[PDB]
């Protein structure tokens, strides 16, 4: 440590990394241990073996989502305090304990409509590894050892742009869609609207730093551009395999090409 | 990643970081930025120029106890990510938020007294730097590279036992004492009130990682107390600092004594 800014100074209370750390703490204390799943149970039990497995893909997906993203942006927030970027660090300990939160709602969802003791890992097809198992843990720990603004462009676009503002979006929005209508687990709807609007600050995160380096050389917005197209073969390629198992696909073009829009070449 | 935890089955819930995650949420709702700072302000005012200096020592110490821990656990989190704690990190990610409110909290009363163009920095002497500029930041960054229970024993004294459960609570025991006789800055009292509940929960974190190690091999008892007594010596001479700039003296020893009390050959 070379010194410490709140000795030196402060904060920079203008940073607007630190504008939406304040926000996460005033719109972040939603708890998971509070939401009532005894409904949830009974609508799972009610539920036809055939109309149990129909549930399933969408929520192995999800508890996977969340774990990955929890313990994959563990190397963002090393390489941005390396670099003296407190304010983003500081916001990064919400974005971090949010993850904490969605992974622990979808474990007790499935702690209590009875299927914990399931293995889920079967829904999960070569496209969904090559993201979440590879693509996307490959990307975060690259920062360990190069943290570029190439590398951060490449994290943030498969983490924040592509894992959570193309792919998760679009499923929480077709599977709360499916059952709100179906007036069934109310007490995942519930956690999957506190979940989305934790997600709406993630994606503000990794919109800012790409724009911040895209700032510095309009180079890099063709790169962002380019590795958004390289990992759209398997966004949808994940998609076909659910549908092979029609909504969800025409949200997720449109996701996809929202987060293009949100970055601006100067 | 070779499978998802809470895909395959669930969290553990009986697990005892699991349980002290609960409780982080339940008792981590406090934020700095709802402190009123307006009659702080007003008494650090009314000081004579010599009582302001006598404060700056204690609260250099403070911006930058916080500062550092807040960056210093992620090599933490990391290393137990990678061994499949799932539970631990969780938790981890409420110490991690928590640190960052210190911070906050400590720049947020340097900003509304007006000290916070002064730098503080000509208050840390050489044995604050061994411990907090260097011992600190190398243990913790080993991890990255060797997570061996001897590193992560390493890790865990200087950071929760030393430098959390010895020096900095000693520093706030002290300061509070001081200040709340009086009758001065409540509004930096209450932000220390909110501190020492949370560091309750993060000295029980360095316990059981520790502990659990030490269960394993009696060998590593004995590590521990050497790495404990190798740190002494710097923990004292940044005592002796501030006093040649009584009490701190007596409860850092006492406090030091209780850490490795609460770790068990056995
Ligand atoms: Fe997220
Ligand atoms: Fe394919
Ligand atoms: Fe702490
Ligand atoms: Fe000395
Ligand atoms: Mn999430
Ligand atoms: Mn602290």
């Amino acid at each position: 440590h070379d010194g410490f800014q709140t000795v030196k100074a402060t904060i920079d209370w203008e940073h607007p990394m630190f504008k939406l750390y304040e926000k996460a703490k005033r719109n972040g204390k939603w708890n998971p241990a509070d939401i009532d799943f005894s409904q949830d149970q009974k609508d799972f039990a009610s539920l036809t073996s055939e109309e149990k497995i129909s549930a399933l893909p969408l929520v192995a997906g999800f508890s996977a989502f969340e774990e990955a993203v929890t313990l994959d942006i563990l190397p963002m927030a090393h390489a941005l305090a390396r670099q003296g970027r407190l304010e983003d660090v500081l916001f990064l300990t919400t974005f971090m304990h949010d993850e904490a939160k969605h992974v622990e709602m979808f474990s007790r969802w499935q702690q209590a409509v009875g299927i914990g003791q399931m293995d889920l890992s079967v829904f999960h097809n070569d496209h969904y590894k090559r993201i979440f198992y590879e693509a996307l843990p490959e990307a975060m720990n690259r920062l360990y050892a190069d943290d570029s603004p190439e590398a951060v462009i490449r994290a943030a676009t498969v983490y924040n742009m592509i894992v959570e503002g193309t792919l998760a979006e679009s499923g929480y929005y077709t599977f709360r869609q499916i059952y709100k209508k179906a007036g069934l687990f109310p007490g995942l709807l519930q956690g999957i609207d506190y979940l989305n609007m934790d997600e709406g600050r993630h994606i503000q995160f990794g919109i800012y730093t790409i724009q911040r380096i895209v700032n510095e050389d309009e180079r890099y917005y063709e790169l962002f551009i380019r590795y958004m197209d390289e990992l759209w073969p398997h966004v949808i390629g994940y998609v076909d395999y659910l549908t092979e198992l029609d909504l969800l696909r025409h949200y997720v073009i449109k996701q996809f090409n929202l987060r293009k829009k949100q970055i601006s070449r100067t």
